[PDB]
Formats: structure tokens, sequence, C-alpha cells
């Protein structure tokens, strides 16, 4: 018979519990009412596992052989080129995509172990297209280029600028048309000290569990004050940028 293995992306496969002659186990699937069926060489509920959609398009069900990912792919009728593929991974992040006539990536989905999101549509074949990344509580918006991601909240004459570069590596800009307003990078921190007429008047820090917080200086421009206080909405980072 057939035991139950429990996988990245919310599905579960059903392995046979003795291999055939071959040395082959049975795989077997159901995702989203969709029966997925094949064979594999191990014994532990990786493979390959295919069926179709109603409408004829292929799918395919690729589980790693640790099972610490999963891959979901759907394609043309012919099982020649992509329509979408999502990718769950040993975090438990995803990425999804949807891809145009070509196999040309059109769409990108990340979300992250937790749960916050980059939106990539409208992408071209240079890899450019509209950028959102989605956050608790709010969403920051901008373009994507093959070099970077760049995220921009703007406030009076101040233009704030979150770069996440092709690697992932984020730096932050300040920008004033007005020159009050300048800022500092820290990047070891990821900090952003913003100052004023020679003092500095708050840091921002945008941390690795995806917030952002706000922290002013004391009067002296040198010492911190109070404690610092998560951003939970749009408004409060142009509040920051006053």
């Amino acid at each position: 018979n057939s035991v139950s293995v429990d996988l990245p992306g919310s599905m579960k496969v059903l392995v046979s519990k003795s291999s055939n002659a071959d040395g082959k186990y049975d795989l077997i699937a159901t995702v989203d009412a969709l029966e997925l069926s094949g064979t594999s060489d191990k014994n532990n509920g990786s493979g390959v596992l295919e069926g179709v959609k109603a409408d004829a398009s292929k799918v395919k069900l690729t589980i790693s052989d640790d099972l610490g990912q999963t891959t979901l792919e759907v394609f043309k009728s012919d099982g020649s080129t992509l329509v979408s593929k999502k990718v769950t991974s040993k975090d438990k992040s995803s990425t999804e995509e949807k891809f145009n006539e070509k196999g040309e990536v059109s769409e990108k989905i990340i979300t992250r172990a937790d749960g916050t999101r980059l939106e990539y549509t409208g992408i071209k074949s240079d890899g450019s297209g509209k950028a959102k990344e989605v956050l608790k509580g709010y969403v920051l918006e901008g373009t994507l280029t093959a070099e970077k991601t760049t995220l921009v909240v703007k406030e009076g004459t101040v233009t704030l600028s979150k770069n996440i570069s092709k690697s992932g590596a984020v730096s932050v800009e300040l920008n004033d048309t007005d020159t009050k307003k300048t800022a500092a990078w820290n990047s070891g921190t990821s900090t952003l000290t913003i100052t004023v007429n020679s003092k500095k008047t708050k840091d921002l820090v945008f941390t690795s569990s995806n917030t952002i917080t706000v922290q002013q200086y004391d009067s002296n421009g040198t010492s911190l004050e109070g404690s610092a206080v998560e951003i939970t909405k749009l408004d409060e980072i142009k509040n920051a940028l006053k």
C-alpha cells in the first residue's frame, strides 16, 4: 500500500510502501483536484509526478531528493513551453512565475517566509518591470531593472528610495530638492540616518524582519532618545520624511 508524505507548498504525496521489480516506487498526489502520478527510484516521496489540467495543459510536480523543495509547473498542452512555475524552497518561501508564449518570465511573485512579498509585474525581455513590496500594514511601489528594484516614497521635496540589488542587498537613499534633509546609509546596521542643519534627526532601520523602525535623536543631534518605533502604515514613513 502507500504512506502519506508532507511536502513544502501545502501539498502531500502518497508513496508506495514497497518498490516494484525495477526498484521503483509509485507516487500519487492530488493538487487542487488534479490527480498527478509518477514513478521514482527513491522511497521517501521525492521524484516527479505528472497530470493535466481540465483544459489539457500539462502539469508536473517535482519534489527534491531530500523533500526540501517542490516545484509545481504548468505547460502548454504539448508540454513544450512553460505557462507557470511555483517553487517552494526549504525555508518555505516561494516564487510564483508566469511566462509568455516564448517562455519568458512576465510576472514573478516572491513570498518570503514571513509572508511579505515582492511583486514583479509586466516584466519585459530585459528583465525590467513594475515592482511592489508588500509589507505588514503597507506597500512600497516602484520599478524593476536587471540591476535593482527601486521603491520610492515621496513627501514634500523629499524622495526616499529603497533599492534592492539584483543580489538582494538593500541600500536606502534620501534626496531633497530643497537640500534641507540629507541622509547617510550604514550597510552594516541597515540604518539610514537623516540630518538637518548638521544635526542628526532620526534613524530609519530597515530590519532583517522586513520592517522599518524610526527613532529620533535628542535636540543635541548626537544621542538617540527614547526607543525605536515600528512603522505600521505608509503615512508613518511619510511622517518620518517631514
